[PDB]
């Protein structure tokens, strides 16, 4: 069990409610950062979260993938309904108290570091509006009795091939998806690098393999901020493959499958963050 695994178990064990927002000195800034206060339901098994309104109990319409980094230091959210991502530094994860810090506002409207406290919620029984759906795309063995993250951590990887749903090669139509990829399971850091030059593609941040090894989720904190929760269709020491939208050889928009295998080139890329 990692420190992230321990945190995730605690987040999954109860519903939560934000209580107060404080600066480090304990000045109450809740009214100036009211939007940081709501209810939450976390399901570690499916790597899924949903937020609800503190006063009414109704969904905030914000659901998606969450995780805690392996080292226990950060929570990542990737919203599939509200088109954002967030990384926050965790300061406590205990059965009676969950706290993170981030940027907020003081009474004069200045930027300050604030701490958002939460305690267990025992009000309305909360249910996911949608939940993690079934994921049924598969192109090879998907290992489930070992940590997905640890499988990615075994080697540098590179994209080797892109195929359509019938196995037709469409790699030349999707070269933008072909990178040298580095994954660190302990820190949950990933970075993509150019295969020709060894240099970062400027796409880097935090990743985790979630949902019984069926999703690779990541958030880019680089030049172009985005997140993704990509369904894995093969995952083992020889190969991993995810599916997403791409192009066919004619330039039509189609479902594609991006295969990766352990990298055999000469580069030994370093994280640039
Ligand atoms: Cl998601
Ligand atoms: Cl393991
Ligand atoms: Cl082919
Ligand atoms: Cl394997």
């Amino acid at each position: 069990q990692t420190r992230g695994d321990k945190a995730t178990k605690i987040l999954s064990g109860t519903d939560w409610q934000g209580t107060r927002v404080y600066d480090a000195a304990g000045n109450d800034l809740t009214a100036e950062n009211a939007n940081f206060i709501g209810l939450a339901k976390y399901d570690g098994e499916t790597g899924f979260y949903e937020f609800f309104d503190k006063n009414t109990g109704e969904t905030r319409g914000d659901e998606g993938t969450f995780f805690v980094t392996g080292d226990g230091t950060k929570r990542i959210l990737i919203s599939r309904t509200q088109n954002y991502q967030a990384v926050v530094d965790l300061t406590e994860v205990s059965k009676d108290k969950f706290t993170y810090k981030r940027l907020g506002k003081d009474k004069l409207g200045n930027d300050v570091e604030v701490y958002v406290e939460h305690i267990p919620y025992h009000g309305k029984k909360l249910a996911f509006t949608n939940g993690r759906e079934a994921l049924t795309n598969q192109t090879g063995k998907i290992v489930t009795n070992k940590s997905g993250d640890k499988i990615l951590g075994t080697t540098l990887w590179n994209g080797t091939k892109v195929v359509d749903k019938n196995g037709n090669d469409v790699t030349a139509a999707n070269q933008n998806f072909i990178s040298l990829a580095k994954f660190d399971p302990n820190t949950s850091k990933y970075e993509f690098f150019n295969l020709q030059t060894g240099e970062t593609r400027g796409d880097f941040g935090y990743f985790q393999v979630v949902d019984n090894n069926k999703i690779r989720a990541h958030v880019s904190i680089g030049t172009n901020r985005y997140g993704a929760a990509l369904e894995l269709t093969e995952l083992n020491n020889d190969r991993f493959t995810y599916t997403r939208m791409g192009k066919d050889n004619a330039g039509n928009d189609i479902q594609v499958f991006v295969e990766h295998e352990p990298y055999q080139g000469t580069y030994h890329p370093a994280f640039t963050f």
